[PDB]
C-alpha cells in the first residue's frame, strides 16, 4: 500500500487545506476521493506552468485520462515543488487507481477528461463575461461538485436520487471557487504574468484596468468592484444550503460541510474589505478549529452559516452601491437556511 500512502503523502504537501478535511471520510470512499483529487491536482499542474509552450498544453491535457490506465506513464519538466514530484512519480497515482472499484474509476476518468478540455478552452481565451467566468468555473470547480456526488452515490452512502440533478452540486464548487478568486485577487493579479479571473463584465463597470485596484488611488472603485463579485458569490448559498441538507451520511456531510463553511466566512471576511487589494485575508486558526469541530450535522452548520451571513450583511452600509443587491441575497440565503431550522 506505498503507493497510497505516498499519494496522501504528497496530498499533504500539495494541499494542506483538503489534506485535513478529505479525513473526515472514511477510509474506502477517502482513497477513491484522495486519488481523484491527485489526478486533477496533476492536471492543474500542467495549466498553471507558465514557463511551457501553451501548445504543449493543448496537446497533452486532452489525454491525461487516458494514462490513468498506464501505470508506467509520468512527466519530468512541468510544475513547481511537490507538484513537480506528482508528475514524476506519478506512477503511485495509477497504480492506487488500477486498485480502485470499477465505478470509481470512470467518475474519475469521467471528470478528468471534460475538466482537461474545458481547461484547454480557457487557455486559449480570457474570461471576458460573467458566461465565461461561470462556465470556467464549471470546468476546473463545479465538475469535481459532480465527481464527488458521483463518487458518493458510487459508494452507496449516499441515496442514488442524489445524481439526479447535478445542479446543486456544481453550485457547491462554484462558491468555493468563486470565493477563493475573490480572495486571492492581490496574489493573482501579482505574478508573472498576472493571472486574472474576474470577469470583465463584472469589473468593466468600475475601471478600465484591472490593474487599478492595487492603488490606493482608485480606492473606491476596487471595493465596489469587490462588493460586486461577492454580490455574485452569495447567488450560490440557498443552493449549497439544499445540497448539504439533502446528505444523510455524516462522514460525508462533514467533508462537504467544512469547505462551505469556511468559504462563507471568508467571503463575510473579504466582503467590503479593502485590504483584499494588498494582502490575503483569512479567518482565525481559532475561528476555523470551531468550524472543523460543529460542521458534523447539518442544524450547526446552518446556524454558523447564517451567523457568518448576518456578518457579512453587517459590515455594509445604506450608502455602497450595493446595499440593494446584497440585502435581497442575503435574506435569500437566510431565508433558505431558515427553511431547514
Ligand atoms: C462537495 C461538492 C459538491 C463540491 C466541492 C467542490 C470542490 C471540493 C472544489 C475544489 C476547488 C478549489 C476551491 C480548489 C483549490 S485547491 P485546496 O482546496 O487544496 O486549497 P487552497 O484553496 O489553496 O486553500
Ligand atoms: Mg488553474
Amino acid at each position: 500500500d506505498e503507493d497510497l500512502r505516498f499519494c496522501y503523502d504528497i496530498l499533504q504537501a500539495v494541499s494542506r487545506s483538503f489534506a485535513v478535511v478529505i479525513m473526515e471520510l472514511d477510509e474506502e470512499m477517502r482513497d477513491a476521493v484522495c486519488i481523484f483529487y491527485l489526478v486533477l491536482r496533476a492536471l492543474d499542474t500542467v495549466e498553471d506552468d507558465m514557463s511551457i509552450p501553451v501548445e504543449f498544453k493543448l496537446r497533452e491535457l486532452p489525454k491525461f485520462h487516458e494514462h490513468l490506465h498506464d501505470t508506467t506513464w509520468c512527466m519530468s519538466g512541468v510544475g513547481v515543488g511537490r507538484e513537480r514530484e506528482l508528475l514524476e512519480r506519478y506512477t503511485h497515482v495509477t497504480r492506487a487507481y488500477s486498485r480502485l472499484g470499477k465505478a470509481y474509476q470512470d467518475v474519475i476518468s469521467g471528470i478528468c477528461e471534460r475538466m482537461a478540455n474545458g481547461m484547454c478552452d480557457f487557455l486559449t481565451r480570457k474570461v471576458e463575461t460573467k458566461a465565461d467566468y461561470d462556465l470556467y468555473c464549471h470546468y476546473v470547480a463545479g465538475l469535481v461538485g459532480h465527481g464527488l456526488t458521483l463518487l458518493y452515490v458510487s459508494s452507496g452512502l449516499e441515496d442514488v436520487r442524489l445524481a439526479d440533478d447535478l445542479t446543486n452540486a456544481n453550485h457547491m464548487g462554484l462558491f468555493l471557487q468563486k470565493t477563493n478568486i475573490i480572495r486571492d485577487f492581490y496574489e493573482d493579479i501579482c505574478e508573472v504574468p498576472p493571472r486574472v479571473f474576474w470577469p470583465r463584465e463584472i469589473w468593466e463597470k468600475y475601471t478600465d484596468d484591472l490593474h487599478a485596484f492595487k492603488d490606493e488611488l482608485h480606492e473606491a472603485k476596487a471595493v465596489e468592484c469587490l462588493n460586486a463579485m461577492v454580490a455574485d458569490a452569495l447567488v450560490h448559498v440557498p443552493h449549497v444550503v439544499e445540497y448539504l441538507a439533502s446528505l444523510r451520511d455524516p462522514s460525508v456531510f462533514a467533508f462537504s460541510a467544512i469547505p462551505q463553511v469556511m468559504a462563507m466566512a471568508t467571503l463575510s471576511l473579504v466582503f467590503n474589505n479593502k485590504d483584499v487589494f494588498h494582502t490575503k485575508v483569512k479567518t482565525t486558526r481559532g475561528a476555523t478549529a470551531r468550524i472543523f469541530h460543529y460542521s458534523t450535522e447539518l442544524q450547526a452548520t446552518l446556524q454558523m452559516l447564517k451567523t457568518y451571513t448576518l456578518r457579512l450583511a453587517a459590515r455594509m452600509n445604506a450608502q455602497d452601491a450595493c446595499y440593494d443587491r446584497i440585502e435581497h441575497l442575503v435574506n435569500d440565503a437566510i431565508r433558505a437556511m431558515e427553511s431547514h431550522q
